[PDB]
């Protein structure tokens, strides 16, 4: 589901910059920037890449 | 974030039902009984054990 990165973290059980580092390492968002209410992710796509990476 | 299984289900990109069946393959409720505003899962937990299942 669309998320911004802060709810993308709560889902996850992660700090926020977590999502952010995540984003270094080819974590995909759906629409780009940053921090809080900007940048939003999908959790599903957000989860498989999560899933592929440490699975 | 504690979720209802159709919110999980959104969350996963996944239908309601798989679930459920994911719940016969040990996928943990924090609190219990079945479909809908119901089942109460915690997403940590739902990522986790999906990431550990097969990668």
């Amino acid at each position: 589901m669309n998320v911004n990165k802060k709810k993308l973290a709560e889902i996850f059980g992660c700090d926020v910059r977590t999502v952010t580092a995540w984003q270094s390492q080819g974590l995909p968002l759906v629409s780009g920037g940053g921090k809080g209410n900007e940048a939003v992710f999908d959790t599903a796509a957000a989860i498989s890449w999560y899933a592929e990476r440490d699975a």
